[PDB]
């Protein structure tokens, strides 16, 4: 019934149910938007549960940690156990065959109100898992529709992505795609790719799943600036993200994108995602 | 002893020792920094206490939330009010002729995590009164020593650009980094950037004359009482370093001279007269309202 979160305030930690889990009014993270997250998506088959990049996923949580200066505070086994023991106790919140995705945010810590970091303070941790739904087959199948508007770490100083993504609903699309002085950046909570004539191509820059899947299908991958014209003629558009693996943009302002239909790069990068995921489990 | 403090989570409000103030782990301004937040300066004569600009700081908050969408819990008079109830619980914890600066932040609520707006959070309102030390005669007398950096229009919780910034200063044995966006003056981590050049005060341009006139209204008010001309224009690098005086602004500090910049003084090292002129202002301000 209930999902049950882990928090660990002041070096204190519990899994509790989430209506039980608060946070100090002070916490780094309410008053400062001072953290940074992480996600792993938590595939099932049955009752066989499974990360998926988990060591990539944990690599960059350290990175972002150690760009922002806040104490990082489990290595490696002990970031991926705190994940088993979270996935372990929502077992039957989730249900057999349903597929999660953990969320990990690690904040400053608590302390008296000021810029500055504390000298002080410990990190609080909160991770949770909750049920992810997949991007279905009739989306995949007639791709979705985005809009623009004006805009390297994931941080929780999140209002901008806030806005652009309730911008996309109030323009009944999946995601904003932003542009920033005329160059594509990227989605609310997504990155964006264009094809032209065969070649995969995202804006200047490593976690780097998509061109990792690029060099396995042969795929020449190029970063450079993608300007608002040439995002408009591309062949295809894609998002990525850790809950939408692969999702190809078939309209775009409502004009479509090249016929309207996913194109031939999508349907490769999309299988060799699977494949991926197959390997892991 | 302990501050008192106001929360309010899903509809359920109290008033509770700092200590016992907890808010859910769902709300949107611990995920997603989605919140706006407004600083009440209360000057005490004694064990009178009265808050300095209250009607501007309160239309400015309700502008904060109109901006980004949450609905505004309070109209006015529910605010003046909510300040009122919190100074006065604090009033034993502060103690008399102790300054202090109510805090107010309000964030779009709890909710299961997605970025866009959810249909059903109610916004949670958290309120702070703390003691406030303003900068001493002494900091006056000396200036302080700014850094500059390499660097828009919503006063956010999504502060992290901040705080870096802030650390940067600390990190620099300065009292505040000065931020730089191609070549021209922008911003403190937390506090506003004006330079004198021959008499006239000149402070960044923002996005249009209307949050202009919001931003810089108070100092605008004193510049005019003083009979010196203000222009809104950019700053650029040479300009700020070739200033005549270099001024900061904040609730905290009211308006303080920065007379050290990267390690070299500002003119003579000495503050200056538009800073005098203002400061004195900015205390008559002070002294009438109480
Ligand atoms: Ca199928």
């Amino acid at each position: 019934i209930e999902p049950i979160v882990y928090l660990s305030v002041a070096s204190r930690e519990e899994l509790v149910p989430l209506s039980e889990a608060r946070v100090p009014v002070l916490d780094r993270g309410f008053i400062f938007g001072d953290g940074v997250y992480e996600v792993v998506p938590i595939y099932a088959e049955g009752a066989r549960r499974a990360p998926f990049r988990i060591a990539q996923h944990l690599a960059r949580l350290a990175r972002s940690l150690k760009k922002i200066g806040i104490a990082d505070p489990h290595d490696e086994a002990g970031w991926r156990a705190l994940v088993a023991r979270l996935v372990d106790a929502n077992a039957a919140a989730l249900g057999d065959g349903q597929h999660a995705i953990v969320y990990i945010q690690v904040t400053r810590g608590v302390a008296k109100r000021g810029h500055a970091f504390p000298a002080n303070a410990v990190p609080t941790v909160f991770a949770m898992a909750s049920p992810l739904a997949l991007p279905t087959d009739a989306q995949r199948a007639q791709g979705v529709h985005c809009v623009t508007a004006e805009d390297d770490i994931k941080s929780v100083s999140l209002l901008g992505n806030v806005l652009m993504a309730q911008h996309a609903a109030e323009h009944d699309a999946a995601e904003t795609i932003q542009l920033r002085d005329g160059n594509v950046t990227e989605g609310s909570s997504s990155n964006v790719w264009i094809v032209k004539n065969g070649e995969l191509i995202a804006p200047p820059r490593r976690y780097a799943l998509v061109e990792e899947l690029a060099e396995e299908c042969g795929i020449r991958f190029v970063a450079r600036e993608i300007n608002e014209a040439e995002l408009r003629a591309a062949d295809e558009i894609l998002l990525t993200s850790a809950t939408k693996e692969i999702l190809p943009v078939t309209r775009l302002d409502d004009l479509p994108v090249q016929g309207g239909r996913p194109g031939p790069v999508f349907d490769a990068l999309y299988a060799a995602y699977q494949r991926a995921k197959a390997h892991e489990m």
